[PDB]
C-alpha cells in the first residue's frame, strides 16, 4: 500500500476521462488519486469513491463518497476513468463472503487474488471507451491462476502493461501499472526508467493479435534461442515430489538417523550441477529403497531443476535417486535419449540464467512450470527420434 507519489502522478498522466465525465477511485480510503486527478486535470468531472470502513473513508466535499463492497456494489452508472491501487491479497465471513465472489467473477480460478476480482469489476463498471489506470502486481503477467483474467482482458479491449518492478516499500513485490481502455484492441508491453522526475515510459514490443497468453520481455536473442532448440517439456515429464506430511505418515520414516537411512532432500541440497548428499535439512531418514513407494520416481536417478531458489535454473542430476521433499522431477520422455552431463552444464549456463532474467524478470519469486516447459535444449544435449 501507500502508493509512492512519483507511481500516483505517473498514473495519472496516463488517465484520460472526458469533461463532465465520471471518475471513481474503488478502494478509496481518503482519495489520493480522486485529488491527484483533480490537480492535474481540473474539476470539471464527477468524482467518486467507493470504501468499505466507515474510518478510511476520509473524501473532500467535492468527492461523492460512498460506503459499499466494491467487489459487490451494483450502481446504476458506468464509469468513463476508474483509477486505485487495488487490495492485493486472498480471502480478505472470509469463506462465507469468497464464495459469493467465487460465483460473482467468471475469472476466477485457484485461490486467485482479490486484485485480480478488483480488475473484472473495474472492466465491468466502464462504459464503452471507458478507461481504467490501475498498480498490481506483475503476477498475473505468468501465473496459471490469473490464465481466465488474461483472456477476459484481451477480448474486452486494449491492454497497456507498464513495468515498474519494485517500487513500493516493501521489497518483494513487482509491480506493474496497467491502462486498460474498453475499446477492443491488443496489448502493448512498455519499459519505465526512474529518474528524479519519475517514471519515463519506453514502448517494448506490441501484440496485436494478444488473446491471453503470458507476457514476456522478448528480446530477438530470446527469440533466437527459442526457435534454435526443443522445448524442455517435450522431452520430459515433469512431476512433483511428495509433500512433507506423506513422508511423516509413512512407516519406516525416521526422525532420527541411524544405519541405512538416507535423508530426506530438499531444496537446500541442490547445488548448481551437483546434489549435498551428506547434509540433513528436513530433519526426516527413511530407507533409501523404500523411497520408490511414496513416488516412483525416487528409484529412478533423474534430472531436478529448482522452483525454490528464484527465478533462475539451478539444476543437477540425482545420481544416487534419493528421496526428496521438494523440487521439480524431470523424466525423459519416450525415446529421448540426453547427454546429462552436458544437459545440466547447460541448464546451469549463464546464458541461461540470462535468457530467463530476460524473459521474466522478478515477475514471480519463483520459476514456475509455464517457465520451466519452454526452456531450450540445445538438440546436441538431448533429442528424441
Ligand atoms: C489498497 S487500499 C487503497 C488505499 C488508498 N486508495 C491508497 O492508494 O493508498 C484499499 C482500501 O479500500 C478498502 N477496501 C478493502 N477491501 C475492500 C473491498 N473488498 N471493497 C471495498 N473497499 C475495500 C480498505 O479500507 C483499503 O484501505
Amino acid at each position: 500500500v501507500e502508493t509512492p507519489p512519483e507511481v500516483v502522478d505517473f498514473m495519472v498522466s496516463l488517465a484520460e476521462a472526458p469533461r463532465g465525465g465520471r471518475v471513481l477511485e474503488p478502494a478509496c480510503a481518503h482519495g489520493p488519486f480522486l485529488r491527484a486527478f483533480r490537480e492535474a486535470h481540473g474539476t470539471g468531472y464527477r468524482f467518486v469513491g467507493v470504501e468499505i470502513d466507515p474510518k478510511a473513508l476520509d473524501l473532500p466535499p467535492w468527492a461523492e463518497g460512498i460506503l459499499a463492497d466494491f467487489l459487490l456494489w451494483e450502481p446504476g452508472e458506468a464509469f468513463d476513468l476508474i483509477l486505485g491501487n487495488p487490495p492485493y491479497g486472498i480471502v480478505g465471513v472470509f469463506k462465507a463472503v469468497k464464495d459469493l465472489y467465487k460465483k460473482a467473477f467468471s475469472t476466477w480460478k485457484g485461490k486467485y487474488n482479490l486484485y485480480g476480482a478488483f480488475l473484472e469489476k473495474a472492466v465491468r463498471l466502464l462504459k464503452p471507451g471507458g478507461v481504467l489506470v490501475f498498480v498490481v502486481p506483475a503476477t498475473w503477467l505468468v501465473l496459471e491462476d490469473f490464465a481466465l483474467l488474461r483472456e477476459f482482458l484481451a477480448r474486452e479491449g486494449k491492454t497497456s502493461v507498464y513495468y515498474l518492478g519494485e517500487v513500493f516499500p516493501q521489497k518483494k513485490v513487482s509491480a506493474v501499472v496497467i491502462r486498460f481502455q474498453k475499446s477492443g484492441k491488443g496489448l502493448s508491453l512498455w519499459d519505465t526508467q526512474e529518474s528524479e522526475s519519475g517514471f519515463t515510459p519506453i514502448l517494448w514490443a506490441e501484440y496485436p493479435h494478444w488473446e491471453g497468453e503470458i507476457i514476456r520481455f522478448e528480446t530477438e536473442e530470446t527469440r533466437k534461442l527459442e526457435i534454435s532448440g526443443m522445448p524442455l517439456g517435450d522431452l520430459f515429464h515433469i512431476r512433483f515430489a511428495a509433500r512433507s506430511p506423506e513422508f511423516k505418515k509413512h512407516p519406516a520414516v525416521r526422525k532420527e538417523p541411524g544405519p541405512g537411512l538416507v535423508p530426506v532432500l530438499t531444496g537446500r541440497n541442490l547445488k548448481p550441477g551437483w546434489v549435498d548428499y551428506e547434509k540433513n535439512h528436513s530433519g526426516l531418514w527413511m530407507p533409501k529403497e523404500r523411497a520408490k513407494e511414496l513416488r516412483d520416481f525416487y528409484a529412478t536417478p533423474h534430472l531436478v531443476v529448482a522452483h525454490t531458489k528464484g527465478t533462475r535454473v539451478v539444476a543437477a542430476w540425482d545420481e544416487r535417486a534419493y528421496p526428496w521433499r521438494e523440487e521439480f522431477h524431470l523424466l525423459p520422455k519416450e525415446g529421448v535419449r540426453l547427454d546429462p552431463s552436458t544437459l545440466v552444464q547447460w541448464l546451469n549456463s549463464e546464458a541461461m540464467q540470462k535468457h530467463v532474467r530476460t524473459l521474466y524478470r522478478d515477475f514471480v519469486p519463483h520459476l514456475t512450470l509455464r517457465m520451466l516447459e519452454r526452456l531450450p535444449v540445445r538438440r546436441e544435449y538431448g533429442f528424441h527420434t
